[PDB]
């Protein structure tokens, strides 16, 4: 009823919707992994009568669960969606997504990395994002790889009309005691690679982590703190 949803809001099976800004939204879905329920995150932009889509829901059925609800709850077609990396809770529902007419992208290292693990994989590469601090116009957004952090390939994505700072799961929640999944992670990297974001996004307004609570700026340093610590 207003509060950013979690695990407990959520129906089975089921997407929300929250509006983070004028034309852009979260979707967040729930997805149970090694016998555990997690929340994900993904975006929506306002693309003039379109919408594009940053990430799956974590799954087929979530995100078919997603293109129902954007439909109830906005209206407007989705054309375009793009992964941030190759994992099943960003690209997991591509195949959906490509038959239901979006046109899915990723970066050639996330697609590669897709392919190679057996996951779905997004049919157009985003070239000209191989080199940390790499940025690339997309529609309204700008994407951004800031180097190796949650996995080599996670990318960022700036909304420039609301200061919208999607991090992805390169980003934590405030209140994230751990650094999450850090099977495929570059834990020596990802606090340089924070570190970029900081510097290319110092306006941002909203921090979107790929788990979790949206915040502000604050999330890059608390993330930054747990991943080092980590570490240690
Ligand atoms: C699908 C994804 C995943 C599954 C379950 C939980 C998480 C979390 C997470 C978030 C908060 C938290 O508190 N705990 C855990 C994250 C995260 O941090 O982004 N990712 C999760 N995978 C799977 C995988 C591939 C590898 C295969 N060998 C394992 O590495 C991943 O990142
Ligand atoms: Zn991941
Ligand atoms: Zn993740």
């Amino acid at each position: 009823s207003g509060e950013y949803p979690t695990v407990n809001e959520i129906p089975v099976g089921e997407v929300r919707l929250y509006q983070i800004a004028d034309g852009v939204w979260s979707h967040i879905a729930t997805q149970s992994f090694d016998g555990a329920v997690y929340p994900s995150n993904g975006l929506i932009v306002r693309d003039g009568d379109e919408l594009l889509l940053i990430d799956t829901a974590w799954g087929a059925k979530n995100t078919a669960a997603l293109l129902a609800e954007i439909e109830k709850q906005i209206g407007l077609p989705v054309t375009r969606a793009v992964s941030t990396h190759f994992h099943d809770d960003r690209v997991g529902g591509v195949d959906v997504l490509r038959a239901a007419g979006v046109a899915t992208y990723a970066s050639p290292s996330t697609r590669r990395l897709a392919e190679a693990e057996g996951n779905e994989i997004p049919t157009h590469s985003l070239e000209g994002l191989s080199s940390s601090g790499d940025a690339v116009r997309f529609g309204p957004v700008e994407l951004f790889y800031p180097g190796a952090a949650h996995s080599t390939d996670n990318l960022v994505v700036y909304v420039p009309s609301a200061n919208v700072l999607y991090g992805g799961c390169a980003v934590h929640e405030l209140s994230s005691t751990s650094a999450g999944n850090v099977a495929d992670a570059d834990l020596a990297e990802w606090p340089t690679s924070v570190e970029r974001i900081q510097k290319h996004y110092p306006e941002a307004e909203v921090v979107i982590p790929g788990h979790g609570l949206p915040g502000g700026l604050d999330l890059l340093q608390h993330t930054a703190n747990v991943v080092k610590a980590h570490k240690n």
